[PDB]
């Protein structure tokens, strides 16, 4: 892929986050907190799952970022709707307005209805992530295998500004705390 050159600076907006997660000060990395951060409670966080969105909205153009997912044992990426449900369960599929992919229990899967098996030989330590808005793609790219392709979402129906998504996943393991970590161009 020659996707790097529409490369874009995404930062965290801790307003949108679970209470627990703890947003560095760079606004570049997150993590599971083993607590509740102190934090009030607002509209937009996420109440169920410990999730996140970038604070960049885009409805126009092409788009590419970089994730460090590095001794992670479970995560989610991607991108959403900026109206996606924040409270109570919900399914990440393209329905909702997610447009995602995840590692959990050893095993890669794309968020489609019903989830769809990846196959990657190189477990990813960087995870790219690039939208076409109006070709409606959301591609991934295994950044540890020379860039390989991922998961293509295509025909996509964004229907609305679409926000960076990210789940760092439960910690229950003591497994997980590893945090996500937005790669510098
Ligand atoms: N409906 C639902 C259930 C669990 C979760 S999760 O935050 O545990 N993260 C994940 C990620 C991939 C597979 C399972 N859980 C998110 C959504």
């Amino acid at each position: 892929h020659h996707h790097h050159h529409h490369m874009v600076h995404i930062t965290l907006d801790r307003n949108t986050a679970n209470s627990w997660l703890i947003i560095s000060k760079d606004r570049r990395q997150v993590r599971m907190g083993d607590t509740h951060q102190n934090v009030s409670d607002n509209k937009e966080r996420f109440s169920n799952y410990p999730m996140v969105l970038g604070a960049q909205r885009f409805s126009s153009g092409k788009m590419y970022w970089e994730v460090d997912v590095t001794q992670k044992e479970a995560w989610d990426l991607g991108v959403c709707r900026d109206s996606v449900q924040r409270k109570g369960q919900f399914s990440l599929s393209p329905e909702n307005g997610f447009w995602t992919i995840w590692l959990w229990q050893d095993s890669y899967e794309a968020g489609t209805s019903p989830q769809t098996t990846l196959h990657i030989q190189v477990p990813p330590c960087q995870i790219g992530i690039f939208v076409d808005y109006e070709a409606g793609v959301v591609s991934f790219y295994n950044i540890t295998d020379h860039g390989s392709l991922i998961y293509t979402f295509s025909e996509c129906v964004f229907a609305g500004p679409l926000r960076p998504f990210f789940n760092v996943g439960f910690n229950y393991s003591g497994g997980n705390a590893a945090p996500l970590k937005l790669c510098p161009l």
